[PDB]
């Protein structure tokens, strides 16, 4: 049988649902969403390190001259300084390389274009449990030991993630790094390479050789400081700890996990088998509400009895239709005549849901009082709506205000038609 | 010392320049690009084939009954058919798997990101050409062994191809292929997998089992026709041969080479040594242009003849200024007097350019003969302009038909303004 709903994308906050076929008892829905990771489309540009400064040992003729050329190196500078050491001649050459270790500390630079979007659900329905995953789009079906469920696109595209990131050891930073082959000395990216094991170096240190002047022989130079260790002091924090939804970041393949931000239109194809006809429910009539404290706001603030009378015992499945309260557990074990008992979780004053219990209607009718605690670490689970959120009694005192500032006023132009009309 | 020009992006068509600065004679520039290839950024998710039905050997209970539990395989049926072969019972159970050669013959369903932009200058200047490689845009620097040369983005981004691709044996297929684990039977993608050597096959290939029944053991069953196989019997024609701007499509990593659309505006460091004074190149006065035949449009329909006047005797910079001309191998030795010869290559029925033989600059006055030839090999090396592309004559002719049509409407308010200003 084919239904279809929208679950809030909120993790471990359960969802409750009826499914009815015209000819059957309606049965119970709940649906979790219980892990979200989404996975962007990457691939890396290069991988940076620290450089360590090859010097080989100088060419000296003591008579005659000597030059040298370019070979494959990263950052050359080879000079063929004349005169030294007592006519000898000195040519000295010095390249950077990568460090003595990046198989640990090496930095990537990342490229994001668009994400994929993983899910979690939990799907009970009748007296069925079902772990399952689900890609969500809107196309590829989800199937259980024998549903199938699939799970239409996000209201909302949203990313943690900017064009560009950093991989450090484990940490993920949005950070605009230069192009490749495109570095400036002392930033970051000096030393680049497609990989580790790749070679082909570019590298920007500017290395400059210096006329050497001793005794004894050596060879002296001067460098700007590495962009990288620079980099490393002034990096701020992680994308771990500014996330813009809750968030979090893992990567090896560079997810981020257990967003809050949308909801998710699902639609469900539940199995035939999994149903009861008509003619083994009972039937329930005259349910009325009492409503006892109702301290609005924090998480479970309401409490309220329900009076009913029923033809059995069974199973129903009670459900609430409006959106300002979602009752809880859904499936009470009722008596043929009894007392039970609900949570409601409201944040405004006022009250007015709907109950089902087998197939009946009903209402509720309150008035909530603020709570006295300040701070408290437990998630809400509705949403205000205008007209709403404004007690009952500051519409009456609004009301009776906005409405004799007019009466006079319609009063007098009646009096001015009447007046009119008389001559 | 810096120089930037626009070199029009189309191969093997080479472009004239002339540098100069206060105190130096102009020189020469030539700067053609080579080969021009562009590199999107892919990643694949999954990989096709035909497919082979592994079909095992059944089991068979004389006397009691059979059942069978599920296993990690491809689309995966078993069934346990009753009361057979003269109760015996039949437990007959059957997958798919990838064919025999996935590895010879498989698609790869590439998704495609945005796009690189190597190239491959000549560039000449003076009595010296250099052979690089820059990549398109405007950070990354390119250096010969003297010059450095960065190039600018493109004026307007183009790809040829589309955001979902699928690479055959050799080529390339503008398609829309379903999502990863969203197939239909019958059709593109029934059996994927994320690599060849990788499992996790998925497929939906409608294998349904039949009840046996013959006097030898066997085991019935039918199944929807490959849709691979279906594919190549309607795969069109690759993007090698419906390419949107002539650029031919080879793929070790899909690059799309040898486009021809919009232009790089270069930027360039010319090296200081490679220059000359104004008291080494000959000062020239006197300059004529008897322009000669002007056949235009083809390559170089035209033959001048420069007529001048110098002192010294070496190499001169030649060049036309103006955009409806370009002149060819842009250096002439000159003499203390003589004649040298230029050709032109106008796309326009007039030649009314400005060439400058070192310095001095002078006019050139022809009327441009139509060709006489319809089909020629080699591309347009000019474009055309409106009120540049029209001949003299109708000019004189649309002028004196508009003026004819225009001077005596002010006789006629002349006419107006005598009789009421007179009475």
């Amino acid at each position: 049988f084919e239904h279809a709903t929208t679950v809030p994308n909120v993790p471990r906050i359960p969802y409750k649902a009826l499914v009815e076929r015209a000819g059957y008892a309606p049965l119970n829905l709940e649906i979790t969403v219980m892990s979200s990771e989404l996975i962007p489309s990457t691939n890396l540009e290069y991988v940076t390190c620290k450089y360590t400064t090859v010097v080989p040992s100088p060419k000296v003729k003591c008579c005659g001259t000597l030059e040298c050329s370019s070979a494959r190196h990263a950052d050359y500078n080879c000079k063929v300084f004349g005169g030294v050491y007592p006519e000898n001649s000195q040519m000295s050459e010095a390249y950077v390389e990568f460090s003595a270790d990046c198989a640990a500390d090496h930095a990537q630079a990342v490229k994001v274009h668009t994400a994929a979007l993983k899910a979690g659900l939990r799907i009970v329905y009748g007296n069925t449990t079902s772990m399952l995953d689900v890609y969500v789009n809107g196309v590829t079906p989800g199937t259980s030991k024998d549903l199938k469920v699939i799970a239409g696109p996000i209201s909302a595209a949203y990313t943690p993630f900017d064009h560009k990131v950093i991989i450090h050891k484990g940490k993920v930073y949005n950070y605009d790094f230069p192009e490749y082959g495109a570095m400036k000395p002392g930033a970051f990216g000096d030393i680049q390479a497609t990989s580790l094991t790749s070679n082909d170096l570019i590298a920007n240190t500017d290395i400059r050789l210096l006329k050497p002047s001793a005794k004894n022989v050596h060879v002296p130079y001067t460098q700007a400081a590495s962009g990288f260790e620079m980099w490393k002091n002034n990096s701020g924090r992680p994308l771990q700890e500014t996330a813009p939804f809750g968030c979090q970041i893992a990567v090896n393949p560079l997810r981020a996990v257990d967003c809050a931000y949308g909801n998710i239109p699902i639609s469900l194809d539940i199995p035939n088998a999994a149903f009861v006809r008509v003619s083994d429910a009972p039937l329930v009539t005259a349910l009325k509400c009492e409503v006892g404290e109702c301290v609005y706001s924090a998480d479970f603030g309401g409490i309220a009895t329900l009076q009913y009378s029923s033809d059995r015992e069974g199973q129903c499945s009670v459900h609430s239709h409006s959106s300002t309260a979602t009752l809880q557990e859904s499936t009470v074990h009722v008596l043929q005549k009894g007392g039970a008992t609900i949570h409601f979780s409201t944040a405004s004053p006022q009250a007015n849901f709907i109950v089902s219990l087998c197939g009946k209607k009903t209402t509720c009718n309150a008035e909530c009082k603020p709570p006295a605690d300040h701070i408290v670490n437990v998630p809400h689970k509705n949403d205000q709506e205008f007209q709403a959120a404004v007690s009952q009694t500051s519409w009456s005192w609004l009301f009776a205000l906005f409405g004799g500032a007019s009466s006079l006023l319609v009063i007098g132009v009646m009096i001015f038609a009447c007046s009119a009309l008389l001559t």
